[PDB]
Protein backbone atom coordinates (compact mmCIF):
# COMPACT_ATOMS: atom_id res chain seq x y z
CA UNK A 1 0.00 0.00 0.00
CA UNK A 2 0.96 3.87 -0.52
CA UNK A 3 2.74 3.83 2.84
CA UNK A 4 5.47 1.68 1.42
CA UNK A 5 7.01 4.64 0.31
CA UNK A 6 7.69 6.72 3.74
CA UNK A 7 8.82 3.01 4.77
CA UNK A 8 11.86 2.91 1.89
CA UNK A 9 12.13 6.35 3.63
CA UNK A 10 12.58 5.10 6.64
CA UNK A 11 15.53 2.37 4.92
CA UNK A 12 17.34 5.87 4.12
CA UNK A 13 16.33 5.59 -0.05
CA UNK A 14 14.49 8.45 -1.86
CA UNK A 15 11.72 7.08 -4.55
CA UNK A 16 11.62 9.71 -7.39
CA UNK A 17 9.23 9.28 -10.44
CA UNK A 18 10.64 9.07 -13.99
CA UNK A 19 8.21 10.94 -15.46
CA UNK A 20 7.21 14.31 -16.28
CA UNK A 21 4.20 16.53 -18.04
CA UNK A 22 2.78 20.08 -18.44
CA UNK A 23 -0.64 17.83 -17.14
CA UNK A 24 1.07 15.75 -14.16
CA UNK A 25 2.39 19.36 -12.24
CA UNK A 26 -1.00 21.42 -13.89
CA UNK A 27 -3.66 18.64 -12.88
CA UNK A 28 -2.23 18.52 -9.21
CA UNK A 29 -1.22 15.40 -9.29
CA UNK A 30 2.69 15.37 -8.94
CA UNK A 31 1.69 17.99 -5.55
CA UNK A 32 -0.21 15.25 -4.14
CA UNK A 33 2.48 12.68 -4.55
CA UNK A 34 4.68 14.83 -3.43
CA UNK A 35 2.75 14.98 0.29
CA UNK A 36 2.35 11.01 -0.13
CA UNK A 37 6.11 10.04 -0.43
CA UNK A 38 7.14 10.48 -3.64
CA UNK A 39 10.27 12.63 -3.37
CA UNK A 40 11.66 13.70 -6.92
CA UNK A 41 11.40 14.02 -10.55
CA UNK A 42 13.57 12.56 -13.66
CA UNK A 43 12.97 13.81 -17.16
CA UNK A 44 15.23 13.05 -20.24
CA UNK A 45 14.40 13.12 -24.57
CA UNK A 46 12.39 9.72 -24.41
CA UNK A 47 10.00 11.50 -21.76
CA UNK A 48 9.35 14.46 -23.17
CA UNK A 49 9.16 12.90 -26.48
CA UNK A 50 6.04 10.79 -25.07
CA UNK A 51 4.91 13.74 -23.49
CA UNK A 52 4.56 16.30 -25.78
CA UNK A 53 2.92 14.13 -28.43
CA UNK A 54 0.61 12.45 -25.73
CA UNK A 55 -0.11 15.55 -23.50
CA UNK A 56 -2.95 17.73 -24.61
CA UNK A 57 -1.53 20.32 -22.60
CA UNK A 58 1.21 21.08 -25.30
CA UNK A 59 -1.11 22.24 -28.08
CA UNK A 60 -1.46 25.56 -27.37
CA UNK A 61 1.54 26.30 -25.78
CA UNK A 62 3.15 24.61 -29.45
CA UNK A 63 0.99 26.83 -31.56
CA UNK A 64 1.50 30.18 -29.03
CA UNK A 65 5.15 29.41 -29.83
CA UNK A 66 4.98 29.03 -33.64
CA UNK A 67 4.23 32.67 -33.66
CA UNK A 68 7.70 33.51 -32.47
CA UNK A 69 10.73 33.26 -34.28
CA UNK A 70 12.31 30.64 -32.57
CA UNK A 71 14.64 27.16 -33.51
CA UNK A 72 12.73 24.01 -32.64
CA UNK A 73 15.28 23.52 -30.23
CA UNK A 74 13.93 26.72 -28.46
CA UNK A 75 10.28 25.92 -28.73
CA UNK A 76 11.71 22.41 -26.95
CA UNK A 77 13.55 24.12 -24.19
CA UNK A 78 10.78 26.88 -23.55
CA UNK A 79 7.85 24.12 -23.03
CA UNK A 80 10.57 21.87 -21.00
CA UNK A 81 12.15 24.43 -18.63
CA UNK A 82 8.50 25.45 -17.76
CA UNK A 83 7.85 22.42 -16.83
CA UNK A 84 10.60 21.96 -15.17
CA UNK A 85 10.38 24.82 -12.76
CA UNK A 86 7.16 24.32 -12.17
CA UNK A 87 7.98 20.95 -10.62
CA UNK A 88 10.35 22.44 -8.75
CA UNK A 89 7.94 24.96 -7.75
CA UNK A 90 5.76 21.83 -6.81
CA UNK A 91 9.24 19.59 -4.57
CA UNK A 92 10.55 22.97 -2.96
CA UNK A 93 8.33 22.51 0.26
CA UNK A 94 10.18 19.13 0.35
CA UNK A 95 13.72 19.87 -0.87
CA UNK A 96 13.40 22.89 1.99
CA UNK A 97 11.85 20.54 4.56
CA UNK A 98 14.98 17.99 4.42
CA UNK A 99 17.98 21.07 4.02
CA UNK A 100 18.30 20.22 0.38
CA UNK A 101 18.52 16.76 0.27
CA UNK A 102 15.62 15.71 -1.67
CA UNK A 103 12.90 17.06 -3.68
CA UNK A 104 15.30 17.14 -6.75
CA UNK A 105 13.76 17.84 -10.62
CA UNK A 106 15.99 16.54 -13.48
CA UNK A 107 16.49 18.47 -16.89
CA UNK A 108 19.17 16.76 -19.61
CA UNK A 109 21.06 18.58 -22.07
CA UNK A 110 20.97 17.73 -25.36
CA UNK A 111 22.79 14.57 -26.45
CA UNK A 112 24.31 16.09 -29.56
CA UNK A 113 26.71 17.46 -26.46
CA UNK A 114 27.87 14.60 -25.15
CA UNK A 115 31.20 14.49 -25.91
CA UNK A 116 31.40 18.34 -26.25
CA UNK A 117 33.01 19.07 -22.45
CA UNK A 118 32.96 23.04 -22.88
CA UNK A 119 29.63 22.71 -24.61
CA UNK A 120 27.92 20.90 -21.91
CA UNK A 121 28.86 22.90 -19.63
CA UNK A 122 27.75 26.71 -21.03
CA UNK A 123 24.25 24.18 -21.87
CA UNK A 124 24.42 23.39 -18.46
CA UNK A 125 25.02 26.93 -16.76
CA UNK A 126 21.98 28.37 -19.35
CA UNK A 127 19.78 25.58 -18.31
CA UNK A 128 20.41 26.12 -14.10
CA UNK A 129 20.02 29.85 -14.84
CA UNK A 130 16.89 29.21 -17.14
CA UNK A 131 15.40 27.22 -14.92
CA UNK A 132 16.22 29.07 -12.09
CA UNK A 133 15.48 26.70 -8.97
CA UNK A 134 17.46 25.78 -5.93
CA UNK A 135 15.99 22.28 -6.53
CA UNK A 136 17.17 21.68 -9.97
CA UNK A 137 19.39 19.37 -11.23
CA UNK A 138 21.24 19.31 -14.95
CA UNK A 139 21.23 15.55 -16.25
CA UNK A 140 24.34 14.88 -17.81
CA UNK A 141 25.11 11.65 -19.44
CA UNK A 142 28.18 10.47 -17.71
CA UNK A 143 30.98 10.02 -20.99
CA UNK A 144 34.33 11.16 -20.20
CA UNK A 145 33.24 14.66 -21.32
CA UNK A 146 30.23 14.46 -19.39
CA UNK A 147 32.83 13.79 -15.97
CA UNK A 148 35.00 17.03 -17.20
CA UNK A 149 31.84 19.12 -17.09
CA UNK A 150 31.07 17.69 -13.75
CA UNK A 151 34.05 18.79 -12.08
CA UNK A 152 33.74 22.39 -13.88
CA UNK A 153 29.51 22.30 -12.84
CA UNK A 154 30.12 21.30 -9.05
CA UNK A 155 33.48 23.64 -8.97
CA UNK A 156 30.89 26.46 -9.93
CA UNK A 157 28.21 25.17 -7.49
CA UNK A 158 25.39 23.43 -9.95
CA UNK A 159 23.78 20.56 -8.72
CA UNK A 160 24.21 17.57 -11.15
CA UNK A 161 22.59 14.29 -11.87
CA UNK A 162 25.44 12.24 -14.10
CA UNK A 163 23.08 9.77 -16.16
CA UNK A 164 23.85 6.49 -18.49
CA UNK A 165 26.14 5.13 -16.09
CA UNK A 166 26.55 1.07 -16.64
CA UNK A 167 30.56 1.24 -15.06
CA UNK A 168 31.63 0.94 -12.01
CA UNK A 169 35.03 2.29 -13.36
CA UNK A 170 33.41 5.21 -14.37
CA UNK A 171 31.16 6.05 -11.53
CA UNK A 172 34.26 5.87 -9.31
CA UNK A 173 35.55 8.26 -12.27
CA UNK A 174 32.71 10.39 -11.58
CA UNK A 175 33.41 10.76 -7.47
CA UNK A 176 36.71 12.07 -8.15
CA UNK A 177 35.65 14.65 -10.41
CA UNK A 178 32.93 15.81 -7.92
CA UNK A 179 35.16 15.72 -5.04
CA UNK A 180 37.83 18.11 -7.27
CA UNK A 181 35.24 20.29 -7.33
CA UNK A 182 33.98 20.30 -3.90
CA UNK A 183 37.41 20.95 -2.91
CA UNK A 184 37.98 23.64 -5.04
CA UNK A 185 35.15 25.22 -3.62
CA UNK A 186 36.38 24.62 -0.36
CA UNK A 187 39.76 25.72 -1.06
CA UNK A 188 38.41 28.89 -2.64
CA UNK A 189 35.83 29.65 0.42
CA UNK A 190 32.69 29.29 -0.71
CA UNK A 191 29.69 27.19 0.23
CA UNK A 192 29.10 23.22 -0.32
CA UNK A 193 26.69 22.36 1.62
CA UNK A 194 23.68 22.73 -0.59
CA UNK A 195 25.39 21.20 -4.00
CA UNK A 196 24.08 17.72 -4.67
CA UNK A 197 24.95 15.35 -7.11
CA UNK A 198 22.83 11.41 -8.13
CA UNK A 199 25.36 8.90 -10.04
CA UNK A 200 22.13 7.25 -12.11
CA UNK A 201 23.34 3.75 -12.78
CA UNK A 202 21.02 2.05 -15.07
CA UNK A 203 20.06 -1.83 -14.39
CA UNK A 204 17.50 -3.10 -16.66
CA UNK A 205 19.31 -2.60 -19.89
CA UNK A 206 22.32 -4.81 -18.42
CA UNK A 207 20.20 -7.78 -18.24
CA UNK A 208 18.53 -6.73 -21.72
CA UNK A 209 21.59 -6.92 -23.37
CA UNK A 210 22.42 -10.45 -21.55
CA UNK A 211 20.12 -12.68 -20.46
CA UNK A 212 19.27 -14.52 -24.02
CA UNK A 213 22.92 -16.13 -23.64
CA UNK A 214 23.59 -16.28 -20.13
CA UNK A 215 23.53 -19.34 -18.36
CA UNK A 216 20.14 -20.32 -16.31
CA UNK A 217 21.53 -19.45 -12.50
CA UNK A 218 22.33 -16.09 -14.10
CA UNK A 219 19.91 -14.95 -16.09
CA UNK A 220 18.14 -11.66 -14.59
CA UNK A 221 21.04 -11.32 -11.96
CA UNK A 222 24.09 -9.55 -13.52
CA UNK A 223 22.04 -6.01 -13.29
CA UNK A 224 21.58 -6.53 -9.44
CA UNK A 225 24.82 -7.61 -8.80
CA UNK A 226 26.60 -4.74 -10.53
CA UNK A 227 24.39 -2.86 -8.51
CA UNK A 228 25.34 -4.10 -5.49
CA UNK A 229 28.84 -4.02 -5.77
CA UNK A 230 28.50 -0.45 -7.09
CA UNK A 231 27.20 0.27 -3.46
CA UNK A 232 30.36 -1.45 -2.11
CA UNK A 233 32.71 0.78 -3.70
CA UNK A 234 30.76 3.71 -3.17
CA UNK A 235 30.70 2.85 0.64
CA UNK A 236 34.46 2.66 0.68
CA UNK A 237 35.06 5.68 -1.55
CA UNK A 238 32.96 8.06 1.06
CA UNK A 239 34.01 6.74 4.08
CA UNK A 240 38.08 7.06 3.13
CA UNK A 241 39.67 9.33 4.72
CA UNK A 242 39.98 11.81 1.93
CA UNK A 243 36.44 12.15 1.21
CA UNK A 244 36.11 12.02 5.11
CA UNK A 245 37.55 15.36 5.37
CA UNK A 246 35.58 17.22 2.58
CA UNK A 247 32.47 16.11 4.24
CA UNK A 248 33.27 17.35 7.85
CA UNK A 249 33.67 20.48 6.14
CA UNK A 250 30.12 20.73 4.65
CA UNK A 251 30.64 18.19 1.22
CA UNK A 252 27.71 15.89 0.73
CA UNK A 253 28.66 12.45 -0.52
CA UNK A 254 26.99 12.11 -3.93
CA UNK A 255 24.52 9.17 -4.24
CA UNK A 256 23.93 6.16 -6.28
CA UNK A 257 20.54 6.77 -7.84
CA UNK A 258 19.11 3.54 -9.66
CA UNK A 259 17.32 4.11 -13.09
CA UNK A 260 16.25 2.28 -15.61
CA UNK A 261 14.58 -0.12 -13.00
CA UNK A 262 11.55 -0.82 -14.94
CA UNK A 263 11.11 -4.43 -15.40
CA UNK A 264 11.91 -5.36 -19.63
CA UNK A 265 11.10 -9.17 -19.09
CA UNK A 266 7.54 -10.43 -18.02
CA UNK A 267 9.68 -13.41 -17.13
CA UNK A 268 10.80 -11.04 -13.84
CA UNK A 269 8.27 -9.90 -11.39
CA UNK A 270 7.33 -6.32 -11.97
CA UNK A 271 8.79 -5.01 -8.56
CA UNK A 272 12.20 -6.64 -8.90
CA UNK A 273 14.78 -4.21 -9.63
CA UNK A 274 12.83 -1.50 -6.85
CA UNK A 275 12.18 -4.48 -4.34
CA UNK A 276 16.43 -5.78 -4.22
CA UNK A 277 18.07 -2.20 -4.48
CA UNK A 278 16.80 -0.71 -0.84
CA UNK A 279 19.42 0.83 0.81
CA UNK A 280 20.41 3.76 3.15
CA UNK A 281 21.61 7.05 1.29
CA UNK A 282 20.53 6.11 -2.75
CA UNK A 283 17.33 7.11 -4.98
CA UNK A 284 15.52 4.95 -7.28
CA UNK A 285 13.87 6.98 -10.16
CA UNK A 286 10.70 4.54 -11.32
CA UNK A 287 8.46 4.82 -14.25
CA UNK A 288 4.54 4.90 -13.49
CA UNK A 289 3.51 1.79 -14.22
CA UNK A 290 6.58 0.64 -11.60
CA UNK A 291 5.82 2.91 -8.66
CA UNK A 292 1.83 1.57 -9.15
CA UNK A 293 3.61 -2.20 -9.06
CA UNK A 294 5.81 -1.72 -5.75
CA UNK A 295 2.57 0.72 -4.12
CA UNK A 296 0.36 -2.76 -5.04
CA UNK A 297 3.11 -5.04 -4.02
CA UNK A 298 6.20 -4.05 -3.10
CA UNK A 299 8.38 -5.27 -0.49
CA UNK A 300 10.17 -2.47 1.79
CA UNK A 301 13.50 -4.20 3.04
CA UNK A 302 17.38 -3.41 3.12
CA UNK A 303 17.61 -5.40 0.11
CA UNK A 304 20.57 -3.65 -1.78
CA UNK A 305 23.32 -4.92 0.71
CA UNK A 306 22.11 -8.33 1.28
CA UNK A 307 24.18 -11.45 -0.29
CA UNK A 308 27.19 -9.29 -1.77
CA UNK A 309 28.97 -12.33 -1.73
CA UNK A 310 26.65 -13.53 -4.20
CA UNK A 311 27.13 -11.15 -6.24
CA UNK A 312 30.62 -11.02 -6.52
CA UNK A 313 30.79 -14.79 -7.76
CA UNK A 314 28.41 -14.11 -10.15
CA UNK A 315 30.45 -11.18 -11.40
CA UNK A 316 32.76 -13.53 -11.59
CA UNK A 317 31.07 -16.21 -13.45
CA UNK A 318 30.17 -13.52 -15.58
CA UNK A 319 33.94 -12.36 -16.32
CA UNK A 320 34.71 -16.46 -16.34
CA UNK A 321 31.39 -16.52 -19.11
CA UNK A 322 33.92 -13.64 -21.39
CA UNK A 323 31.59 -11.02 -20.96
CA UNK A 324 33.56 -7.67 -19.94
CA UNK A 325 31.25 -5.56 -18.14
CA UNK A 326 33.25 -2.77 -19.21
CA UNK A 327 33.14 -3.08 -22.71
CA UNK A 328 29.35 -3.62 -22.39
CA UNK A 329 28.73 -0.51 -20.20
CA UNK A 330 30.49 1.23 -23.04
CA UNK A 331 28.03 -0.18 -25.57
CA UNK A 332 25.11 0.44 -23.49
CA UNK A 333 26.23 4.37 -22.86
CA UNK A 334 26.41 4.55 -26.80
CA UNK A 335 23.15 2.66 -27.44
CA UNK A 336 21.47 5.13 -25.06
CA UNK A 337 22.91 8.15 -25.83
CA UNK A 338 21.95 6.77 -30.02
CA UNK A 339 18.29 6.53 -28.26
CA UNK A 340 18.30 9.50 -26.57
CA UNK A 341 19.26 11.73 -29.51
CA UNK A 342 16.54 9.96 -31.59
CA UNK A 343 13.84 10.93 -29.20
CA UNK A 344 14.85 14.26 -29.32
CA UNK A 345 15.07 14.40 -33.30
CA UNK A 346 11.59 12.80 -33.02
CA UNK A 347 10.31 15.52 -30.45
CA UNK A 348 11.63 18.51 -32.63
CA UNK A 349 10.49 17.38 -35.82
CA UNK A 350 6.51 18.37 -35.08
CA UNK A 351 8.36 21.83 -33.48
CA UNK A 352 9.20 23.07 -37.19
Amino acid sequence: GMTILSDVKALGQQIWLDNLSRSLVQSGELAQMLKQGVCGVTSNPAIFQKAFAGDALYADEVAALKRQNLSPKQRYETMAVADVRAACDVCLAEHESTGGKTGFVSLEVSPELAKDAQGTVEEARRLHAAIARKNAMIKVPATDAGIDALETLVSDGISVNLTLLFSRAQTLKAYAAYARGIAKRLAAGQSVAHIQVVASFFISRVDSALDATLPDRLKGKTAIALAKAAYQDWEQYFTAPEFAALEAQGANRVQLLWASTGVKNPAYPDTLYVDSLIGVHTVNTVPDATLKAFIDHGTAKATLTESADEARARLAEIAALGIDVETLAARLQEDGLKQFEEAFEKLLAPLV
